[PDB]
């Protein structure tokens, strides 16, 4: 409840691999800093951040939680990231907020495929790391193999600034580097019994010490300076080359902790609040104009809203951070997209799922509010002087996706308004509306991915859903030119409704003009450019009309009923009932009737004549492909090429970086349609593929006939 200033405030985001402590660990500084009574264990289902209820059935974190912890004069705005494989949607968001990663690892099995997976977004968002050894108590570790496991892994910059005594049940005290002094503890835990360190380790601790100082004193000019006059910093002029050092991206310090005993954490929550990049360094963010924002206290107030989490028994409860200015209850503000002039009654700060009404928020720190009206996802609410609107989160490209459906065809609506719902939780459930495929499409991370918004339909909202293959957007063409006559004449009402027209058919490519020669059955056409018309079609493709009626043999202003007859017969498509694409159409000669011939007479008269060039000519169907880009390690380079090859897929590149690699290739759609599962099963969690569109290319035959035998097996139903 009590207002932080802008000096006071630092956010943070854990990062790491599956079942490392992550969860555990923030019980723990909870508990230290006395936000909650009592430790909850995650066996007991009864966690601050584990508040969920897919969250609690799992049984490990499934959203990341915003949360803080009070200490001396410092707030910390942790956000607990899941750091599981497929929900790496709610890790991007996070990090993208915060202004440091610390990444968490497990003591028992040390730097997991989890662990590398994370460092990754770090580097690519350039953010801090700050690497933190957890479960000290299990006798499978060895805190020196994990730093030897590391020190490869990562460069020289990792320095350690703790160590313990012996790992084990048997722990109870790490011995420091940054305070020179052990750190005993007993059973209980959270009673850090600070004492200067003993005779033996007297002499382990001071060649850390001269690296520790070595390593901050890099990272400012200024430090190195000081390095020459004194030869030593004890305390606190290191501790400034750290906050230069994690924005410069060359350091990155290596702790210990027991989150399962509180061993540490009461020294973790000091250290987070003592030296890690401010909000003010932090590298400034710039919105949608390019206007470099900067974190001003004084500015102009403005709400980015990022998480919207709506676990149930609670309500609706959507999350922000301001990115510039201050808050007071009862402000006016716009919103940026579609401004509903929102009015902020009360807002929140947030530890979990318990909140506590708080009368100001200084710009850089993050909040809550509940109860808003027309705000989602996305949405930057701001004042009426500045007109800032922030779109700086990208997410990461879908990797699987499978067709949604309700079991009984009567609450299609009510899972429309569901999903609109949890993807506003979760962004990345992107979901596609395609009138073609007349399918609701729902986009994730992986297999499991969609499982976990299946479980939420199932159970919070009672609704039963099921996931089914995606239909393939097919496209059909012709290969080869050719023609066909045909005439009409209905005697039946008024006048003959005469119709006759003979026209050439033949695909059309870009850059190869029309030749006025065809060769047909040892017959000679002249075709003459007096059109040259290529209407785009809504569903993609090309289509021309080039006539050559000669002189005016045929009336001059009657095509236009061709026109519409010919995109009403190639919308249908005679082969698989699809739409077409590519095709050039050249109309030369025909027989008009001086009276009995009106719109309707031409407009039949070409539809049927242009259904029989098909089977006369070269009909195929195209399958769409997609740029794939693999990022695989090298040791399983060989398994992935291989199944590449089984998925009708175009080697094209080989490029060799660091210990990974990176695949490009051409891959069909239909290949695709379980890639991601397949992926993970070769490498084992420790690849990557970005998918990317590029246009429709031919079938082989034996794909060909698969499909018109299943076209036609439809069809019998009827
Ligand atoms: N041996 C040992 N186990 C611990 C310790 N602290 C936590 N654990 C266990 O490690 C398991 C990891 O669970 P979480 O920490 O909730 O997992 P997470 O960090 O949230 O990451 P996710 O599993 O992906 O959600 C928990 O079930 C704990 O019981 C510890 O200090 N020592
Ligand atoms: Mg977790």
């Amino acid at each position: 409840m009590k207002v932080y200033q802008t000096n006071e405030i630092k956010n943070i985001a854990l990062l790491g691999s599956s079942g490392s402590g992550k969860t555990t660990l923030v019980e723990a500084m909870l508990f230290e800093s006395g936000v909650i009574k009592r430790r909850g264990s995650v066996a007991a289902k009864n966690t601050v951040s584990d508040y969920f209820p897919v969250e609690q059935e799992y049984g490990y974190s499934v959203f990341s939680t915003v949360l803080h912890v009070e200490w001396n004069n410092k707030k910390l705005n942790i956000i607990d990231c899941p750091g599981s494989d497929d929900f790496v949607g709610s890790t991007v968001t996070a990090l993208n907020v915060t202004d440091t990663a610390i990444i968490l690892l497990n003591g028992q099995y040390g730097v997991e495929v989890g662990t590398q997976n994370h460092f990754r977004y770090t580097e690519k968002l350039n953010k801090p790391v700050i690497f933190l050894v957890n479960q000290l108590d299990n006798e499978k570790c060895d805190y020196d193999n994990i730093l030897e496991q590391l020190k490869e892994a990562y460069g020289s910059k990792v320095v350690p600034i703790q160590y313990p005594i012996a790992t084990g049940p048997g722990f109870n005290a790490l011995i420091d580097v940054l305070l020179m002094k052990k750190y005993s503890w007993k059973p209980e835990g959270g009673a850090p019994v600070i004492e200067d360190i003993p005779a033996e380790e007297m002499d382990k601790a001071m060649e850390m010490h001269k690296a520790l100082v070595e390593a901050a004193a890099e990272n400012d000019e200024g430090l190195m300076e000081k390095f020459f006059e004194q030869d030593s910093l004890t305390e606190d002029e290191m501790r400034e080359g750290i906050r230069k050092g994690l924005i410069a991206r060359g350091m990155f310090p290596v702790f210990c902790v027991c989150g399962g005993k509180d061993m540490g954490v009461r020294r973790l929550m000091e250290f987070l609040g003592n030296v890690v990049p401010f909000v003010s360094e932090m590298p400034k963010v710039e919105n949608t104009d390019g206007k470099e924002v900067a974190p001003d206290v004084n500015g102009p107030e403005s709400l980015y809203f990022f998480k919207t989490s709506v676990e149930p028994h609670i309500g609706e409860v959507s999350y922000f951070k301001v990115m510039s200015g201050k808050v007071r209850e009862g402000d006016d503000l716009l919103n940026a997209d579609r401004g509903s002039k929102e009015r902020i009654a009360q807002i929140y700060v947030v530890a979990g799922g318990n909140r506590v009404k708080v009368e100001e928020l200084q710009a850089g720190d993050i909040g809550a509010a509940v109860k808003l009206k027309d705000v989602k996802t996305g949405n930057t609410l701001n004042g009426k002087d500045c007109d800032y609107k922030f779109n700086f989160i990208k997410y990461p490209n879908s990797k699987y996706s499978r067709a949604i459906k309700p079991v009984n065809e009567a609450d299609v609506e009510k899972m429309m308004t569901i999903l609109n719902r949890m993807r506003e939780e979760d962004p990345t459930w992107v979901i596609e509306q395609s009138k073609e495929l007349k399918q609701t499409l729902v986009h994730g991370q992986g297999e499991f991915h969609l499982r976990t918004l299946k479980w939420r339909l199932e159970n919070n909202e009672k609704l039963q859903v099921k996931f089914e293959e995606p239909k393939i957007p097919y496209r059909e063409t012709i290969t080869k030119a050719a023609r066909a006559d045909y005439r009409h004449k209905k005697q039946s009402g008024g006048a003959g409704q005469f119709g006759e027209v003979h026209l050439i058919v033949e695909p059309y490519k870009e850059g190869m003009p029309v030749p006025d020669t065809y060769k047909f059955n040892g017959q000679e056409f002249k075709i003459t450019v007096r059109g040259t018309e290529e209407i785009p079609l809504e569903w993609g493709g090309k289509l021309v009309f080039i006539n050559s009626i000669v002189g005016g043999s045929i009336d001059a202003r009657f095509l236009p009923a061709i026109m519409k007859g010919i995109m009403s017969r190639l919308e249908q498509g005679p082969l698989t009932g699809s739409y077409a694409r590519d095709v050039r159409v050249i109309v030369y000669d025909g027989k008009m009737h001086p009276v009995d011939s009106n719109e309707i007479s031409f407009m039949l008269a070409g539809r049927n004549a242009f259904s029989e060039a098909f089977k006369n000519a070269g009909p195929k169907i195209l399958e769409p492909i997609y740029d794939v880009e693999v990022f695989v390690p090298s040791d399983r380079m060989g398994d992935v090429m291989g199944d590449l090859q089984g998925r009708r897929a175009m080697i094209m590149g080989m490029s060799s970086e660091k210990g990974f690699e990176k695949l490009v290739a051409k891959v069909p759609l239909k290949e695709m349609s379980s890639y991601s599962t397949a992926l993970s099963s070769l490498t084992g969690g420790r690849a990557s593929f970005i998918m990317k569109f590029a246009s429709y290319e031919l079938v082989p035959t034996d794909v060909q006939d698969k499909l018109i035998k299943d076209f036609e097996a439809k069809q019998t139903e009827e």
